[PDB]
């Protein structure tokens, strides 16, 4: 059993269980804009409506679920405001009425003032029927950007992979208990169970093709998820009016912000953050874009003794095989993600009258994973 301080759910893992859909009535002016982004963006009315907002206090967001919903609401509004219709006409200043409360709320939750994975995947969902299972057909997102953006497909399939991975996350304490207690058979079983759940998560990943089309993803959704760190469109970053006087750079939404994208590498001692390269740098930097509880969880996993070293030390083929089953499953996940980036970013980019940096990142992550096979 994982400690409650890490905000990991037995059923949905790093996802926020049963996210709030509605804020207090005090925040109706925020909520109307967020719920009407498709129409407000298209009609050129989004920015004016944000500019007409009064500065609202974050004091009436009293609980974590309300604070996370507000982050999702404000984050989606902020991306809509910065990127506009998604045609390259950009806003370089976020007005104070929205920028102040967003930054204040962000500071409170220990997250940067930009839409992150934890917002648009982990807290951006509901069950259609709460008495039916966590499946795509019984689920919907809370917020989208544009009609036809495939935000439902992209966010929900991401979430469903997170949920599939929850089954592996709950075995992590069994792994560390087994090592401490010197329980070889228990450890072997635990590793095999993790490998099984990672294999299951890969099959869930396959659903992306059914709900996302390349053109819409590349030309629309990818634009709204983009940030302002090393972005030539906002080379100095974004001005958060009334919070900082000088523009600040923050990275956009990335798979690297998923805690399951990192935690099994950490568990298995695949030192993805070692060696000094770009990939290692990015993975560490993205921990600050995760909720602090999840950042803290990764820290705790790092601080425990090494599973890899344990298995390596024992002279035990069965244990090595079970460890390698986990490593193999991670390789297959990276390989699949590469195939998706090819179909959804590289090819559309080629047909545009992008993706290589993400491809190179994922190749490095995969290569490092492959090299951890014990054999
Ligand atoms: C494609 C999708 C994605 O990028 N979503 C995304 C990005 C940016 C956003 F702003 C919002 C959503 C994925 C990659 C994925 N998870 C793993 O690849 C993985 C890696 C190791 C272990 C496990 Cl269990 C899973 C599915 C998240």
């Amino acid at each position: 059993m994982i400690s409650k301080e890490y905000h990991i759910d037995e059923e949905v893992g790093f996802a926020l269980p049963n996210p709030q859909e509605n804020l207090p009535d005090f925040y109706n002016d925020w909520m109307f804009i967020a719920k009407h982004l498709p129409d407000l963006i298209e009609s050129g009315q989004l920015r004016e409506r944000v500019e007409k907002l009064n500065m609202l206090s974050i004091d009436h967001l009293t609980d974590h679920k309300s604070q996370r919903l507000a982050r999702l609401v404000l984050g989606c509004i902020t991306m809509a405001y910065v990127w506009g219709k998604g045609h390259g006409d950009v806003r370089k200043v976020l007005p104070r009425n929205i920028a102040v409360p967003y930054c204040q709320l962000s500071k409170k939750l220990e997250l940067p003032p930009i839409l992150v994975y934890a917002d648009c995947v982990l807290a951006n969902w509901k069950k259609k029927d709460p008495n039916k299972p966590l499946t795509y057909e019984n689920m919907d997102v809370l917020f989208s950007f544009r009609d036809g953006d495939c935000s439902k497909g992209f966010f929900l399939v991401s979430l469903l992979v997170e949920i599939a991975a929850a089954s592996a996350i709950k075995v992590i304490p069994t792994v560390f208990k087994a090592m401490q207690m010197q329980e070889r058979d228990t450890l072997l079983k635990a590793l095999l169970e993790i490998a099984s759940c990672l294999e299951k998560a890969l099959q869930v990943f396959h659903q992306i093709h059914d709900h996302v089309n390349p053109k819409a993803f590349f030309s629309v959704l990818r634009i709204y998820l983009s940030g302002w760190k090393g972005n030539p469109q906002l080379s100095d970053g974004l001005v958060y009016e009334g919070f900082w006087e000088d523009p600040k750079e923050f990275a956009g939404g990335s798979a690297g912000q998923s805690s399951v994208f990192q935690c099994f590498d950490v568990l298995l001692g695949i030192q993805q953050t070692a060696g000094g390269g770009h990939a290692a740098q990015f993975l560490q930097d993205m921990r600050r874009y995760m909720p602090p509880a999840h950042r803290n969880f990764l820290c705790s996993l790092e601080s425990n003794p090494s599973v890899r070293e344990f298995v390596l030390s024992k002279g035990d083929a069965g244990l090595r095989e079970a460890y390698d089953a986990c490593v193999k499953a991670l390789v297959s996940l990276r390989s699949y993600h590469l195939q998706i980036v090819t179909k959804y970013i590289l090819i559309p980019a080629s047909q545009q009258p992008g993706g290589t940096d993400l491809m190179n990142f994922l190749k490095t992550v995969r290569s490092t994973t492959e090299k951890s096979l014990l054999k």
